[PDB]
């Protein structure tokens, strides 16, 4: 039994976590075969960050202005190219450590692991999920740009998230591994808005699915609903609408604990429209949405 915001072991992303020095401005980058990959911003000083021309930067500097660490060895950088935000940098050294991985561009609601970095050393790991407004509620210093998210699938590293900034706000923005941002975002140093969150309603729902099977039961009502009623509900409430794919999802959570989607719907519907009145779920006071139906049965089946 049990219930807990589990992030992926991270050792087979420790080992490839790197420094990268570019004049004055160190942040981490990632090393995997003979490519190193890091925020681009790397080769912004204190007065470019305001408006920087990133080709006119670039074009500035060389191989040799690169200082990439791994440990105390030392790479040698004998290639440099722009992909959209991130740098790739030829090295002359393939890491041997490089697992089996791909890079993904993942979907908001979808959940991975960080392994926060500050100059190319590991310092945490959490779990967390890429909001529907592209942000993610992250806990990064200055120096953590660099540090990736990433999940693993048996023996596969999929990488999702390079970490560039924080908006004035908190929260934190950055790209996939071709260095794309994640929601409206640019690489500069100007104020920025993130529109307005909502509540991941599939997760919250594969929630209550972990809850009921670990005992916590009081939620559940007699009621029932339709989906168009369930949602004309939720949106008052800034949660995401629910579809026939989000239904599709939970069937197995459905088949394991004997509750109907739209019972379960129903249930949702009263907590927000009643609130929780004192009580708990899983220890929490408030609904949670940081958990997918795959983490949910991930976690409640021991997949390795
Ligand atoms: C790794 C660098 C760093 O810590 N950092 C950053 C990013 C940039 C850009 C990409 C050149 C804007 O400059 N510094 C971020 C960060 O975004 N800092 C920052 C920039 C701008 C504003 O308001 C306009 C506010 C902040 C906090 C960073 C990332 C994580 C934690 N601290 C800082």
């Amino acid at each position: 039994s049990g219930f807990r915001k589990m992030a992926f072991p991270s050792g087979k992303v420790e080992g490839c976590m790197v420094q990268v020095t570019c004049g004055t401005t160190t942040l981490n980058g990632l090393w995997l075969d003979d490519v190193v990959y890091c925020p681009r911003h790397v080769i912004c000083t204190s007065e470019d960050m305001l408006n920087p021309n990133y080709e006119d930067l670039l074009i500035r500097k060389s191989n040799h202005n690169f200082l990439v660490q791994a440990g105390n060895v030392q790479l040698r950088v004998i290639g440099h190219s722009m992909q959209n935000c991130v740098l790739k940098l030829k090295v002359d050294t393939a890491n041997p450590k490089t697992p089996k991985y791909k890079f993904v561009r993942i979907q908001p609601g979808q959940t991975f692991s960080v392994l926060a970095c500050y100059n190319g050393s590991p310092s945490g790991v959490y779990q967390c999920a890429m909001r529907p407004n592209f942000t993610i509620k992250g806990s990064f210093l200055n120096g953590s740009c660099g540090s990736v998210g990433f999940n693993i699938d048996y023996d596969c590293v999929s990488f999702c998230y390079m970490h560039h900034m924080e908006l004035p706000t908190g929260v934190h923005a950055g790209t996939d591994l071709e260095g794309n941002f994640y929601g409206p975002f640019v690489d500069r140093q100007t104020a920025q808005a993130a529109g307005t969150d909502t509540t991941i309603t599939v997760n919250v729902l594969a929630w209550l699915y972990a809850a009921v099977i670990n005992g916590d039961r009081w939620f559940l009502n007699r009621f029932t609903t339709t989906l168009n009623d369930f949602n004309l509900v939720a949106m008052k409430y800034n949660y995401e609408p629910l579809t026939q794919d989000h239904v599709d999802i939970l069937g197995p959570l459905s088949a394991q604990t004997g509750i109907a989607v739209l019972d379960m719907c129903a249930s949702l519907k009263e907590l927000l429209q009643n609130g929780m009145n004192g009580r708990t779920i899983l220890g929490s006071a408030l609904l949670e949405d940081e958990f997918t139906p795959f983490d949910v049965v991930r976690q409640c089946s021991g997949v390795t």
